[PDB]
């Protein structure tokens, strides 16, 4: 196996909370995820940073810019930030994997193609991307892996998995989020599979010769067996989705209970899922 499992594990990664959780799943994380905004600097993230390194896995953050859209971003105005964080992620030299402006195939991020401003658009975006991708190539941050990011689904006007992809040579790995709502929206949710969740933007990636990760998967207890839902979500990613190198679960309980442990069914068929990948023994 050379499948890496990683979480946000419900808050932010100090050594408790990273501790907590590979307790829970009884497994070491080998990708421990983190968001931030355009308004964080490194020295905030710092002491995250330690404790992930220090565990012996990667950070992978999802940058949020907030702040700047892609025009904004794409025209400079946010430069002097962008650099800053490359100088800082330089100097501190460990694999980052870093998943600036996600999620814009949909329509809920102000940097998203879809949204109502209309003021993203393929171009913009792209423009945007490699922006910040030069900025810290030219800082020397070799270290900073950079993650493309699709939703599962294209909502919104405008909206596709390829549009605005930024190139072969603005991308380390592309990445997919998805969940299973259940039946749990009012919006009229359904319960989904994992391969009815994610397959449509997979085929999409697969076309792209960049290995893939699932950034974000969860499911709800609601309207299904969630337990099954696991066992064959792990059982797909082995068998059919094997450009996927990492799956990172969203374990949180703020509104819907996406945790490995909803239920004690969820949580052994979680356990046993991933303990069927190969032992990867670490050390410094």
């Amino acid at each position: 196996s050379g499948l890496k499992i990683g979480a946000w594990v419900g808050t932010q990664p100090s050594e408790s909370a990273i501790k907590s959780f590979q307790e829970l799943q009884g497994r070491k994380l080998d990708i421990v995820h983190q968001f931030i905004n355009w308004s964080t600097d490194f020295s905030w993230v710092r002491p995250y940073a330690d404790a992930v390194y220090n565990n012996g896995s990667i950070l992978m953050i999802t940058w949020e810019p907030w702040e700047y859209n892609t025009v904004d971003i794409k025209n400079g105005k946010a430069d002097a930030y962008i650099t800053r964080m490359a100088q800082d992620m330089k100097a501190y030299g460990k694999e980052i994997w870093l998943r600036p402006l996600h999620e814009a195939n949909g329509d809920w991020y102000p940097w998203a193609i879809g949204y109502s401003s209309r003021v993203n658009t393929n171009e913009t975006y792209i423009a945007a991307f490699r922006h910040i991708v030069d900025i810290f190539r030219a800082n020397g941050a070799t270290n900073v892996k950079w993650v493309f990011n699709v939703n599962c689904d294209n909502v919104g006007n405008g909206t596709s998995y390829l549009g605005h992809y930024p190139g072969d040579n603005y991308v380390d790995y592309t990445s997919i989020d998805g969940y299973n709502w259940g039946t749990t929206q009012s919006w009229g949710s359904q319960w989904q599979s994992f391969d009815q969740v994610f397959s449509r933007a997979y085929q999409a990636l697969a076309s792209i010769n960049k290995p893939i990760i699932i950034a974000e998967f969860a499911s709800a207890e609601i309207g299904g067996n969630k337990a099954r839902w696991i066992t064959e979500a792990y059982n797909s990613i082995r068998t059919s989705y094997n450009k996927v190198i990492a799956a990172v679960w969203f374990h949180e309980n703020k509104e819907t209970d996406w945790r490995i442990n909803s239920s004690p069914e969820a949580l052994a068929a979680y356990r046993e899922a991933i303990g069927a990948l190969e032992h990867h023994h670490h050390h410094h």
